[PDB]
DNA sequence: TTGTTTTTTTCTGGAGACTAGGGAGTAATCCCCTTGGCGGTTAAAACGCGGGGGACA
């Protein structure tokens, strides 16, 4: 049959909140880090541990930001997060101007 | 029958070349290593379709 929209989303929320493994596949993230670093200094080498630490910090920060975004969206009587939500959360945080 | 002497035998400066080996230099080969190709394995990001839900007024 068909699951009504919004139920499988709750199932994934339950699934991913019980687990800790990283949600971004490694190699694209590593290539993105390498590209970003290249603009600061050339012919650079990275320890896999450094790259893993970068991924852990980035994913945790993104999860916290998504939590704040969901809270902001709920405050607007809304269920869907939209860019203004991220913007407001970042603004109140003080990272974005 | 013994010992002194005779005699025999053993011992006692310069030039013009050549080759051959050792240290340093170059480059090459075999083994290993890095990288790319062939062969297999498929979950999923994107795209489509259809329907439920809420954003906005």
């Amino acid at each position: 049959h068909r699951y009504r929209p919004g139920t499988v989303a709750l199932r994934e929320i339950r699934r991913y909140q019980k687990s800790t493994e990283l949600l971004i596949r490694k190699l694209p993230f590593q290539r993105l880090v390498r590209e970003i670093a290249q603009d600061f200094k050339t012919d650079l080498r990275f320890q896999s541990s450094a790259v893993m630490a970068l991924q852990e910090a980035s994913e945790a920060y993104l999860v916290a930001l998504f939590e704040d975004t969901n809270l902001c969206a709920i405050h607007a009587k809304r269920v869907t997060i939209m860019p203004k939500d991220i913007q407001l959360a970042r603004r109140i945080r003080g990272e974005r101007a």
